[PDB]
């Protein structure tokens, strides 16, 4: 009825990222979800580009924060007062759940703290780790620590940013029993309700399960649980920011198709609040041609019966 | 007609990436450059989407590095043969000047070497710098050297990545001598030429100036120069690749438009071997709109005359 054509990336799945942490996506894998709560909160947008949660746009801001810091006496900890993306002041009265490209799990991240001096350009790294299920991890409240090495190095009062790289587990205790994925930091800090929040997702059709796009984090410590899965690569969101072609029903039917034959491997269901569900029962690693990849044909309900995967 | 209509993306310049280092555009800057040679290679892509040089489409490949490690006997440091995306070895015989995503300027940066051991899980991360004028900075050949601080923790046989995060410069020399954005390393080393180079680019109308996507990468030590200038943001080299719109002419037209008046604020040549030109003269760090974005008005002739910016 003449609304601008709805489409989705022709990127093959090892062409697209993460959407939740910077690198790239691996495969595609669907599994039961029963057990647990989908609920990231990065990687969230509707299939007609409104971005959910704390998704923003960039895919190397994601797990990122920038600010400044003062160093916690008698430690090697430092509180980060946070900034804005472009570092302007961060408004906490913002209706989102915390600073944009915030971490959307509970682990502990690894990654390289720097700064650079404003007079005379002197700068500074160092190796810092965010504890995402601490106390003192309250990003909504515009404040973050640290755990580093070193108790002098970082000036107070200057820009510093924090470059996410990987994930680390205590290694004295049950071998990949962090991070944990779909548990939601709580963004104020401990028993302090979320705000905000793109809502959780599962499969509503009888018969079918969500399809995840799936990375694997570096780990940087211990034995840690490195699987990552997100609902929508990064570029689906981009895309989908761009084109703001608004959805003709509840439910847009994808094909799977592998272009060195034009035929249809599988086909799914991107729902139009943003996110992948297939027709199969049980933990399954897609195995997929390497030039697959996702093309939209029509506009279904939610009463449409997929072809098994 | 009925050729493919030719498009921009329409996403603002910081909600896009910078194609030489894995960090967010910060700003368009101009400024003059006969008097250098202007050939990076990444960020390399013709309007119709052939990738050029070391180009591929990764916002978060680009100066990455994997495969496995061998320790350097009385030091810290670290050789890496070089692997794949998906693990295998590099094969040197391609027609490229150096596996894509390779760093194209000489500099020292520094980042997170970490590394998984297959038969348990456990893993390790350590804080590594490579030196990309260096000797063994030899990536064509299928092997860069990484400075770490350990001397036993790392692992043979054991798949290795380094994400980079920023840049250094040796505080006990002249400040902002490294690193050196316009200079490329030698990708097979000591006395051997590069191979299959993007062009080198320069404007030629009288009164033009190359128009770059600039950031600052972090600064890890020292007094590092921090500038770094892109010719093509990752997402154009994306936006390119899966358009893959003829060019009608030598030169796309663009208009940079600020919403907040319906006016253009300038206009600017995008060539069809991928970069763009203004008519200015002088350095300028152009001072634009935080929604202002570009869009493509038509094709042109390389002798058609801007209005200055
Ligand atoms: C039972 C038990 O505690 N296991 C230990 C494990 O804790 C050790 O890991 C080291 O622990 C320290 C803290 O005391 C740091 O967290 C180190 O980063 C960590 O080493 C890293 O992870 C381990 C699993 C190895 O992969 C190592 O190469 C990494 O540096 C290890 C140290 O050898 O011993 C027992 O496994
Ligand atoms: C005059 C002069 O040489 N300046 C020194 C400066 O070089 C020192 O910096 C350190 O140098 C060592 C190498 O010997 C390492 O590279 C350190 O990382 C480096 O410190 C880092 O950069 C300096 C500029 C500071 O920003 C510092 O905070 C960083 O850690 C310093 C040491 O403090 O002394 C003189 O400034």
């Amino acid at each position: 009825t003449g609304s601008k054509p709805f489409t989705v990336p022709i990127l093959t799945v090892e062409e697209m990222t993460n959407s939740r942490f910077p690198i790239p996506l691996e495969k595609l894998f669907t599994g039961p979800s029963g057990a647990f709560v989908v609920q990231p909160q990065n990687g969230r947008c509707t299939t007609d580009g409104v971005l959910l949660g704390t998704t923003q746009l960039s895919p190397v801001n994601i797990c990122t924060f920038r600010g400044d810091v003062t160093h916690i006496a008698g430690s090697r900890n430092y509180t980060m007062n946070l900034a804005s993306l472009n570092w302007n002041n961060y408004d906490p009265t913002e209706e989102i759940p915390a600073p944009l490209g915030t971490p959307d799990f509970v682990g502990k991240i690894q990654g390289l703290l720097t700064q650079t001096t404003k007079g005379d350009g002197s700068t500074r790294g160092h190796k810092a780790t965010v504890y995402t299920g601490s106390a003192p991890f309250t990003p909504k409240l515009g404040s973050v620590q640290f755990s580093t090495d070193t108790e002098n190095d970082f000036e107070t009062h200057q820009n510093t940013k924090f470059t996410p790289v990987g994930v680390i587990q205590d290694g004295s205790t049950t071998h990949r029993n962090e991070p944990q994925q779909w548990v939601l930091p709580s963004y104020s800090g401990r028993n302090v309700h979320n705000v905000h929040l793109a809502p959780a997702v599962a499969p509503t059709f009888p018969g079918e399960q969500l399809l995840f796009f799936r990375s694997t984090m570096p780990g940087c410590s211990g034995y840690p649980n490195m699987d990552l899965d997100c609902l929508l690569p990064q570029e689906w969101v981009q895309h989908f920011y761009q084109e703001a072609a608004p959805a003709q029903s509840d439910v847009a039917l994808l094909r799977f198709v592998n272009p060195d034959t034009g035929r249809v491997l599988f086909e799914c269901k991107l729902h139009k609040s943003g996110y992948v569900t297939v027709a199969h029962t049980g933990q399954h690693d897609l195995v997929i041609p390497p030039n697959g990849y996702f093309r939209f044909d029509s506009w279904v309900n939610q009463f449409y019966t997929l072809a098994p995967m």
